[PDB]
Parts: structure tokens; sequence; C-alpha cells
């Protein structure tokens, strides 16, 4: 009967600082109380880039919090500072390239910089980690991409139970 | 001239006791047998889903049996046994990206969750070594967009000589 | 940026390191930034024979040494055991980007089924973009085309030189407040 209980992570020193608000989490937020229809709870984590924190927040959220999904936003560009997949790949046991190649190939459909995105997902024991974009906009046409294959993956991996509103977000299923 | 061998290996703990008969395998069978036109035999192999076993096999078909071709079924997904990309990037000395991008991309066109497979390719001295999916419907949009390449890159590793049916599927050769 | 912008274009290729083959590749890609790019710029060309090392070395001079905030190289790229140019560039490399080699391998399955085998990639050292591109000038052109869009602003973003092209040949998207 496991709960079903699902991170978000803001990476952004400003946003950590409170130089701006948090606009991405709050799109992430609003995206999943809008489309899931299953009952779930939110991890909600606003912290600076730095590697370590990216890493031991990742941690504490799949091993401790029991969440069955993380999803995080911002430092995933060319920038040095930029280690949110590097941190994702640190944590996760398998990476899904899938995800990574499917959000680029949405993104591009808006701007040629698409390709600068070094958003990545992998697998941690029953958690399942994606990165996402960083602006409202971007997020919601991401998450419409790849939302569709994340309860499925979930349940692969042994996660918490979780569906979608069919007439929002299709939550494919081998059935 | 090598001879041309080609194996087919179906990954999964439940077709290695006979649990029912190999559908996927028989798929890719019966492919090769229709699109090639060439002299080849076919190494086939049905084994559990343990690293070390798949690691030893892919090597056994390669090294042993000479194959220039490699076809593996099962085992590509985001559940912790399917361990077989893992067991393909260990016997491998060179990866091709190319192939895993475009098997995803054209089984995304049915199956959202394509994004979930874990498939590549890669070369193990004068043998090419590709991940196939399971279902039928993903193994033939797989096969129909990464065999015309195929037979070249055999060329290119100093495998033995394949040709296909044109009217089937066009193998590229330079002049 | 007040940095001085000087781009590298690395030919790798044993025959036309040996006078076999008049570099057409090299030409082609000094040819598109020439005619592309609205800013002045430096090129540092060199062409080497296949050889790892020699590879690696190259590669770490013309941005450590030679200052070059893009490097574009041309040749092995491919799946024969010679073709090294990849496992080169990453070994010098610090951060990968896999948009590049997907994208470049897209737009070339429109016109080689075989571009699957390509194993051209991109990644940052230090403040320089490193690009590997193939050797037919036909496909670099339409590499270039694909991923020059994107190329001044990944540069901007790692501490390098500004560069600028025309829009009417190629227009660099940068963001706008």
């Amino acid at each position: 009967e496991k709960k079903a209980v699902i991170g978000v992570v803001t990476i952004s020193d400003r946003a950590s600082k409170g130089i701006y608000e948090d606009i991405s989490g709050k799109a992430i937020i609003d995206y999943l109380k809008d489309v899931i229809i299953t009952p779930f709870e939110v991890e909600y984590r606003v912290i600076p880039d730095e590697r370590d924190l990216i890493e031991k927040t990742l941690i504490e959220l799949a091993d401790e919090k029991g969440c069955s999904l993380i999803l995080t936003t911002g430092g995933t560009g060319p920038a040095p500072r930029d280690v949110t997949p590097e941190a994702t790949e640190a944590v996760c046991e398998k990476m899904l390239p899938g995800f990574g190649e499917l959000m680029r190939q949405v993104s591009l459909k808006q701007v040629p910089t698409a390709i600068l995105s070094r958003q990545t997902a992998g697998i941690r024991g029953s958690c399942l980690i994606v990165n996402l974009p960083g602006k409202p906009q971007s997020i919601k046409v991401c998450l419409d991409a790849v939302m569709p294959a994340i309860p499925y993956c979930i349940d692969l991996i042994g996660g918490a139970y979780i569906d979608t509103d069919p007439n929002k977000v299709k939550a494919f299923r081998p059935k």
C-alpha cells in the first residue's frame, strides 16, 4: 500500500537566497495537482546549486522521505555551475537516455538552443528522478511529453501507484 | 572472406525455463531470413536475466562462434533485473549512440513508454551487437530503422559480408 | 566579452595529413565560418593524422594555449576502430552536450541512412566549446546549419569570446531582456 510521495527540487542560488520568487517549483506543483488523479503528497525543496547539497537532497527525498518520483528544475545548461545532471547521475543506479532525448526534441520545436540542455533522468531504488527545465511554460510542455511514461516507469521499479486524468495527460500502461 | 554468422539472444528468466515459446526470438529470426539474401547461419541462445551470463554468452557468440552481428531481445527496461544494456556495454569496446537514439525515436510513435528503453548498440572486434525490444511491433520498427546501416557498419569493422533485399530494406554501401 | 574570438579547425585525417587528399573538409569549415560570422575572429587551423594522443594534445593546445572559444573537428567519427575523435574529445572535455550529437545525427539521417553510425559529439573544456563534424563538405554544412544557431549562446554561457552570425544566413539565438 505504498504511499505516493513526489519530490520537487528547485536548484537555484538566487531562488535559495530569496532574490526572486520560485515560479518554477510552483509550475511543477500546479501541474501535478492538475493532472494526477490518484492521491499523493509533495516534498518541496529549494536549494542553491551546490553539487553536494543537490546529491544529499535527492538521496534524502528518495531514501528518507520515500519519494517515488523527484522532479528537479534548474542547473542543466552548459555553464560550469550547472551540475544538476552530474548530481543526478551520481545518485542513480540506472540512467534513462530516452528522457533526455525526448525533452530536447520537444524543446527544439521552440528554440534551437534546446541542444544545450543536459537534462537527464535516472533511477535510485524505487524512485524515478527527472530533470526539468526552468521556465513554467517549458516545464508544462516537458511534462506533457514525459508524464505519459512516468507512472508505468515507477510501477516497474516498485514505486507507489500513480495515475493521471486521460483528459489532460494519458498515463500509458501496456495493458 | 569470413562466413556470416548472426547471433540471436533472447534474455528472460522465463523463456529460459520453457515457460512459453519464444515469440520475440522467432520474430527476429524470421526477419533475418526474410530480408537477408546472402548466405548466413543463426546462432540462437535463450538465457536468464543474469548480467554475467549475458556477458559470457555475447563473448561466446562473438569470439567463439565468430558472429558478425548479434541481436538481443529482452532486459532493456527500467527494472533492476533488466541488465542487457550493462552486459552489452561490458563486452563492447566502442558504443554507437545513434542506434538507441533512432530506435527509441521510431518506437515512440506508438509506445509512449519507449523512453523507458535503455537499448543500445556497440562493437566487439568485428561483431556488431544491437539491443532490440521485446514486443513484435517494436522489434519491427527498430529493425526497419537500423538494418539499412548494419551491413555497412559490419564492413567497416571487418565482419562478414551481408546484403539485403532492396524491396524490403536497402543496405547502404559506397561505390 | 572582451575576449578575442579564436576558432580552431582541426582536420583529423591520415591521408590529408600526408598530402594524399586535398583537405576540402577543413576548407569547407573555414569558408562557412567566414561566410556567416559577422564579428572579428582568428582561425587556428590544424591538420593531423588519426592518432588518439595527438588529437587530444591538439585540442588541449588550441583550447589552453591558443585560447580558442570554439573548436570544430572533421573526421574520425565512424565505427571503424581507428576513428577515435569522439574518444579524444570526451577525454579532454569536462562536460558533454548530448544534444549536439543527437541533432546532428537526426538532420543527417534525412540524407544518410548510415547516420546512426556517426559517433560525433560535443563538449566543453574551460571556456571552449568543442564540436565534432563529419568529413563530407556537404554534410558539414548541414550539421553546421543545425547546430550553429546554438553555438554563440553556448559560448556566452561558458565565458567564451563573443561571436555573432548574419541573421540572413544563420540566426544565432540569444535570450533578450
